[PDB]
C-alpha cells in the first residue's frame, strides 16, 4: 500500500537491478511500466506480475521515448515516478583502448537516454508532484580501474540529479539518485565470463565490501521506493547502496618512494 | 508490519525528531523504548503509543545507560536497533565567545553519549544482527556559522559512523547516520524565539531549502525506519535529509578583489 | 624557478582563466603552448610572454588536437603538463529549454575535448612522469540551477579525472583537476551582461562566496602550479578554488509544510 | 621568497609531519616557532635551521599555549599562520576495547589542543590577515578499521576547519585543512613495529594508495605552504595529500548472501 495509486516508468526494467526495482514497485501498490530494448525479459516479467506491463523502447531513440510517455499516459492516466535505469558497463578498457566515438556511444545510453525521458516526463510529474530516481555508480564518485568512459558518464549523472533537483524544486517535483556498488547482476555475470579467472574476479568483487558479499537488485528496488515513497524531504541526494566499499583503506626500496 | 517483532531505542525520544523516529518505528510494527533525560514528553509519548515504553535515562551518565541497556533486555528480550539522537544545538556563538569546557560538555552530550550506548549495545546488536543509526547533521559536512562546537560534534559522529561500520562488518551490524537539514522542532522553536527577529530567523531557515519549507520529524523517522528494516547492503552511509539545503549557490570595488 | 625546463599546453588560453594559468606557470620558469580556437588573446599573450607560444587549435577537432601535441614535441622537446581549460557555460536555461542536440555540443567541448588532448599526450606524459590538470567546476559537485549540461559535462569531468588517476599511477603520472567556483572573467561578463539587472547579477555572484568576492584568474593559476610542481603525492583530488562558496547555508504556512 | 617576512607556529613540529611543515615554510623565507611536548627532536631543529626556534608547549595544557602564542609576538612582532600538526594515533583498538576515558583523551589532543590555539592566536592572525591550517586525516572522511575514537577525532577536525572558516571570513583569516593518507612518519614506523608482522603490515600500508608508497612529511608540507602562501581565494577546504587511496575499489555460498 505504500506507493498504490501510482504509476512508474522504469527504464532497462527487463533484468538485474531494473527487474528488481520494478517488483519492488509492484510490491508497494504501484502500477508499473517496463522499459526495454529487448524484449526476452520485460515481456516474462509482464506476464508474471499483474501490475506490471512490458513496453518495448530503446532509451537513445527519441521517438521511442516519446511513445513510452505518451502510451503511459494513455493506458494508466497519470505519471508519478520515473527510474532511469537503463545503462552499460563495457568491458574493462585501458584509457589508449578507448575511443571517442565509443565514449560518445555510451554517453547516449548513460546520460542522454536519461535526460531525454526525464524532460518528456517532467510536464507529467509536476501535475502529479512526482518525482525522478536515476541510477548512477559509486564510481562515479571514487573512480574505477579501466572505465574511464563509464566512470565519467556515471559522474555527469549524479551531478545532472543535484541541477535538475534544483530546477524542478519550486514545482514540487524531487529528483534523486541510487548510486549501487558491486550488485550481482547479468551484466556482471556476463563481464566475470570474459576474464581470466572468471572465479577470481567475482570472488575479487564481493571482498571489495566490508559485507562480504554483492549486492542484490531487490536492495536496489528497495531504496527507490524508499525515495519515491517516503522521501518527501529528500532532494537532490545521492543514496550510497555499495555495502561499504567506499569506506576504509584497502588494497589499491624506501616506504615513502 | 515492516520492523513487526523487532526492539528499538531511541535515545532523546521524547519531542522533536526523537519523538518522530519513536513514532515512525511503532508504526513500523516494533517495540519501542524511548530514553529521554526528561520525563514530560517522553511519559505522555508512552501512555499514547501501545508499542512504547519511557526509560528516563541521561545518555552522559554511565549508569543510566547500563541500566537503559540491562531494563531492555530485562522487559523485551532483545535489542535489534539503537536510534542515538539525543544531542543538543546551543545558541548561536561567535567563536571567541565558546569555551573549552562548554566543548568538552556538548562533547558529552552529541558524541560521547552515542558513542557509550552503541558500546553497550553491541553485544545485544550482534546477537539479533541488528543496527545502528546515529542523528548527525548536514553541518556537520558542510559547517554551519556561529556554532564551531557543534559543528565539530557532527564532523566526529558522521566519522565515527564509518568507522564503527567497518569494524562491526564481519560481524553483521550495520552502522549508518542520517544528516538532518533544518528540521522544525522545539529545539528549532527554541533558538528562533532567542533571536532578535524570531519571525525573520525562522523564515530565513525555511528558505535555506530549495523546497522552501524546513523538514518533519516524520521525515527523518521515515528514513530511520527504511535504514533499519529495509537497508541491508547499507553500512555506513550518511542519509541526507535536507530539502536541498547543500545544493547550488545561496547567499552567503572590483568584483575580484 | 619552480618549474623550469617544463613544458606545458594550456588549452583555452587566451583569456579568463587560461590565460592566468599561462601566466602562473611562465612565472614558474616553464616553457607555455597556449592552445585556443580564438585568435585575438592567445596571439597577443604570445607576444607579451617570452616563455610562451601560440597555436590556434579547437578542442573538439581530433586533427587540431593531433597537430597541437606533435607541434608541441616538434618545437620543444617534451611534454610535462597538460591544462585542459577550455569549456563553455551557455546562458542560464531552463531544463525545458535544453535540447539533447545541445547537451552533446557542450559535451563535445566540456567532456570529449578533455579526453582527446590527454589521451594523444599521455605516452609523452608518461615520458616524462608528468601530469594532468583539469578545469572542473564547483557546481559539478553540488548543482547549479539552469544549467543542467552545464553541470552534467562538469560531473563527467570531475569523475574522469578520477578515473583516469587509477589507470595512470602505476605510470607515475598523475592526474588532478581544479573546481573553481565563481571566477572574474570575461564569460562572466558576458553572461552578467545577458541578465536583465547585469550589476545585481555581479552583485550575487560576488555574495555567493563568504569571502564576498569572486575568484581570479591568478588564483586558478597558482593552484594550477602547484598540483604540476609540489603536489607529488596528490592524484584524482579535486582542489576546490570556490572562495567557501561550498559551506554553510544559504538562500536558495507552517514552517515544515 | 614566497612567505617571506611571515611568522608561522607549527604543533608537534619536532618530528615527523611537523619537521616536514616546518621545513617548508623555513624554505618559503618565513620564521617559525617550533611547538613540542618533547625536547628532543624540536631542539635539534632549532640549531639546525636558521629561521625557525622551538618553544616547549604541550597543546593540551592552556597555560603552555598562552605562553606559546605571547612568546612568539613577544620574540617576532606578528603571527601570519597557525599549522596545528600535534596529534596522535593510539595502536588498532576493536570497539569494544576503547574506553569513554581514552577517547575524551585522544579528544583533548587531536580536537581539543586545535581549538585553543586556534582561539588564543585569531587576534593576532586577524592583524595579519593570516590564516590557520589544521592537519587532519584522510579516515575521517572514509573511515579505518579499529580506530573509533581517532577516526571521530579527525571527523571533527575537518568539520570544526569549516565552521571556522564561515565565522572568519569576514575578518580575512582563511581557515583550510590538510587530510594526509599514509605518510612515513615516526608515528608509523612505531605502530608498525607492534604489529604480528611489522613488514607485512609496512607493505600493506604502502600498497593501500595507487601511487603504490607512503607519503613524506615533505610533501605535506608543500601542500601547507601552498595554502598559507599562494591559495587567496581558499577557505574551509580540506586538501587531499593521500596517493588516491581513497579512489576505486579495493580490498575490504552465493555472490550476493
Ligand atoms: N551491476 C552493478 O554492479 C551496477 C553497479 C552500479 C550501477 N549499476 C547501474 O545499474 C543499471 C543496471 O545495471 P545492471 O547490472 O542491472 O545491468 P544489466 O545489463 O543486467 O541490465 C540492464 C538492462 O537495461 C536494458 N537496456 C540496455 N540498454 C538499453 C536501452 N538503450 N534502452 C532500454 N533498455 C536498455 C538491458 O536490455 C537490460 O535489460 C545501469 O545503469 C548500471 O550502470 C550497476
Ligand atoms: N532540529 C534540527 O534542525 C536538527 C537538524 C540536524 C540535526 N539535528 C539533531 O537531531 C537531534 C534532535 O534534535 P531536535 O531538534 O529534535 O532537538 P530537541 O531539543 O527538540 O529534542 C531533543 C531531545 O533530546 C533530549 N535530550 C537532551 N539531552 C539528553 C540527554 N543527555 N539524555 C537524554 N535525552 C536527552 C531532550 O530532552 C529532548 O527530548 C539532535 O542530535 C540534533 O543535533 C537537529
Ligand atoms: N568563470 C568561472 O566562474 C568558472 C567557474 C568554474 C569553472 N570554470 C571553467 O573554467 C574554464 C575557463 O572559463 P572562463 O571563465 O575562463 O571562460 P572564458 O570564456 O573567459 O575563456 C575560455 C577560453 O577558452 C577558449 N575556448 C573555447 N572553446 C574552445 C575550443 N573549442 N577550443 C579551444 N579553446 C576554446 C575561448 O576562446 C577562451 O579563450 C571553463 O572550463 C569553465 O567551465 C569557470
Ligand atoms: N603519519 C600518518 O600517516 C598520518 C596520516 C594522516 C594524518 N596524520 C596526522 O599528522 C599529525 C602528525 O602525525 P605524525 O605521523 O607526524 O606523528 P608523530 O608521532 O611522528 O609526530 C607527532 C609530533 O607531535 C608531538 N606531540 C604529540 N602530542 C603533543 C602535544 N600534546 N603537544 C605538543 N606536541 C605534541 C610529538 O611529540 C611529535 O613530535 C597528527 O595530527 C596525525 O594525526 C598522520
Ligand atoms: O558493471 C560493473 C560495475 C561494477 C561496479 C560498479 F559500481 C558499477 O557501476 C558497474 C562490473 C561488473 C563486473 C566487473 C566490473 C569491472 C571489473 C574490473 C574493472 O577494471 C572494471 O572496469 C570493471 N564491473
Ligand atoms: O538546531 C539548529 C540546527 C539547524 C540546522 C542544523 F543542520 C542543525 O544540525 C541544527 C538551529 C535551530 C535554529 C537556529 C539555528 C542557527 C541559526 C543561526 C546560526 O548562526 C546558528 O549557529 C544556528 N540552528
Ligand atoms: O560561467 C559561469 C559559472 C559560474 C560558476 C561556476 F562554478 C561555473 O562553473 C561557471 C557563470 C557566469 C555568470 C553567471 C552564471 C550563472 C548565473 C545564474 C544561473 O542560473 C546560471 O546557470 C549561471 N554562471
Ligand atoms: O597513524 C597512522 C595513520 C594511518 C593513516 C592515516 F590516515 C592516519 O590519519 C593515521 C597509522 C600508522 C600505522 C598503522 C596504522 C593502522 C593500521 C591498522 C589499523 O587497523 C589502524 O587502525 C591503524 N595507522
Ligand atoms: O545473473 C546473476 C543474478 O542476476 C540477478 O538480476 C538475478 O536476480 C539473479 O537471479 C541472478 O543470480
Ligand atoms: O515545536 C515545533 C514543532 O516541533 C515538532 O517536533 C512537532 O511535531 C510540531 O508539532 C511542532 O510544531
Ligand atoms: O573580464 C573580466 C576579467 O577577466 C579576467 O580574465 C581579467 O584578468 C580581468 O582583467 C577582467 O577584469
Ligand atoms: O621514521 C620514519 C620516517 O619519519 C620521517 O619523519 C623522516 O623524515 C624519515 O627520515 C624517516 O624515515
Ligand atoms: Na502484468
Ligand atoms: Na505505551
Ligand atoms: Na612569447
Ligand atoms: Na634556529
Amino acid at each position: 500500500t505504500r506507493y498504490a495509486g501510482k504509476v512508474v516508468v522504469v527504464t532497462g526494467g527487463g533484468r538485474g537491478i531494473g527487474a528488481g526495482i520494478v517488483r519492488a514497485f509492484v510490491n508497494s501498490g504501484a502500477r508499473v511500466v517496463i522499459c526495454d530494448k529487448d524484449e526476452s525479459g520485460g515481456r516474462a516479467l509482464e506476464q508474471e506480475l499483474p501490475g506490471a506491463v512490458f513496453i518495448l523502447c530503446d532509451v537513445t531513440q527519441e521517438d521511442d521515448v516519446k511513445t513510452l510517455v505518451s502510451e503511459t499516459i494513455r493506458r494508466f492516466g497519470r505519471l508519478d515516478c520515473v527510474v532511469n535505469n537503463a545503462g552499460h558497463h563495457p568491458p574493462p578498457q585501458r584509457p589508449e583502448e578507448t575511443s571517442a566515438q565509443g565514449f560518445r556511444q555510451l554517453l547516449e545510453l548513460n546520460l542522454l537516454g536519461t535526460y531525454t525521458l526525464t524532460k518528456l516526463a517532467l510536464p507529467y510529474l509536476r501535475k502529479s508532484q512526482g518525482n525522478v530516481i536515476n541510477i548512477s555508480s559509486l564510481v562515479g564518485a571514487i573512480g574505477q580501474a579501466q572505465a574511464v568512459p563509464y566512470v565519467a558518464t556515471k559522474g555527469a549523472v549524479t551531478a545532472m540529479t543535484k541541477a535538475l533537483a534544483l530546477d524542478e524544486s519550486p514545482y514540487g517535483v524531487r529528483v534523486n539518485c541510487i548510486s549501487p556498488g558491486n550488485i550481482w547482476t547479468p551484466l556482471w555475470e556476463e563481464l566475470a565470463a570474459l576474464m581470466p579467472d572468471p572465479r577470481a574476479s567475482i570472488r575479487e568483487g564481493m571482498l571489495a565490501q566490508p559485507l562480504g558479499r554483492m549486492g542484490q537488485p531487490a536492495e536496489v528496488g528497495a531504496a527507490a521506493v524508499f525515495l519515491a515513497s517516503e522521501a518527501n524531504f529528500c532532494t537532490g541526494i545521492e543514496l550510497l547502496v555499495t555495502g561499504g566499499a567506499e569506506l576504509g583503506y584497502g588494497c589499491k626500496d624506501a616506504p615513502d618512494i
